[PDB]
């Protein structure tokens, strides 16, 4: 099915100068960018975005990191997008990504498990929530 | 239950100068305004907002009217908000509203069935869709 | 000359429930609302908005107050708007406003000099800066 | 001097799939992206953006083209940005760009004089206007 998923380019990848290369990859893989913007999470908004993981040990570190500098979000649309985008980004741990998926976003631009370049929706339920969290319908063009 | 609903002040009420009086009413009724903005629907975006009614005879007239001038949307939060807000706005037909609910928004500021001052979400399912259509999570404060 | 000015309803007036009454007043005085939204200043953005006053003794208190809860900004357009809006809001000190301008916004909804309900651009130069700080051209409708 | 300029990636370059490659170039040239978003000009907003050129013979064609599909704007910051960005994009006519500046944005991704991939502010005065037209201060991060 044609699906929409949310990616967020994280501050580590922003700082490395990888934004354009990352967007280029998803464009060349055939996804339509339906929304795109640079913004800065406040710590409160980062915590709301990541609500489902609020009880995890790493949560405060994640919130701080994702509000530590500007990020860029995009809505990607295409066939099987949620799973296909997860394949393109690679394993959570950027070092594992380098071993098993060398051309994945995280292999190319990630550092480790925390600074791993990019977020993507992990499921249709999270995609629905995450897209609405960042973009209104008025912003989808 | 505490709920969120979407209202939109329509161009007829905007033109009458009723915006402030309408917002004042919902504030005094005890609703929290969680998001608020003036914007202009393009005809395409109005048609998407009203997707569920696309097959109704009045649809093109509605789309045109709701894209004919700027509107103001607000997210209202409170106990039983969806139904309570519908009570405050009154019957669809502003003339009927004057007969049965004289202090309702539509009695006070509506003209007829089409120019009836204000839209409100009609159900929890529509509220979910409508709020996301107009406001991202980043805009709810 | 027809001018545009920026008002911001401050958190004290928001909390008092005065938003609708304040907007109603400017509408009835004949101003066109060209842009309107609820948002929350981060402390950094409040400090940038108030850049010209950064060296004043009250600056940190002002920044904190204006980022302490959501605010609503509006662009008002009309003949001589910058000065006329300043007249409508009244003296900086809400207590003085009650003595000399009883129907002014600050007399009606202000508390003292700091919690004084509303900000308005003080000059054409500040209006130009302030309007752009809060609203893009795309948001003026 | 450190300056800010506005670029807009036009619908021809969007359709060619060049967005990421174009952003990558400006990042690698050392510009800071201070704001970024995808949006769609209405014809009215395109005409306002291009107000200074409203009397030119090509104006309606330009307005139509720039409102014919989504575009992406970015604010670029760096030393001598306005002139340096103009150098990077190359001559107005993409065919001339291919002859004299083969690695310029317009040589790489432009088609002709009208479909020439990208807009950039032509002066500090236009940059000031254009940046405010598309982005508020709240959107610069």
């Amino acid at each position: 099915a044609v699906e929409r998923t949310l990616i967020i380019v994280k501050p580590d990848a922003m700082e490395k100068g990888a934004l354009g290369k990352i967007l280029d990859r998803f464009i060349q893989e055939g996804f339509q960018i339906k929304a795109l913007k640079m913004f800065r999470f406040t710590p409160e908004k980062a915590g709301e975005f990541y609500y489902v993981h609020r009880e995890r040990p790493f949560f405060q570190e994640l919130v701080e990191f994702m509000s530590s500098g500007p990020v860029v979000a995009a809505v990607l649309e295409g066939e099987d997008a949620i799973k296909r985008v997860r394949e393109i980004i690679g394993p959570t741990d950027s070092e594992e990504a380098r071993k098993v998926a060398p051309n994945s976003i995280r292999a190319q631009f990630g550092t480790d498990k925390g600074k791993n370049a990019i977020h993507a929706s992990d499921s249709p339920e999270s995609a629905q929530y995450e897209i609405c969290f960042i973009f209104s319908g008025l912003e989808i063009v």
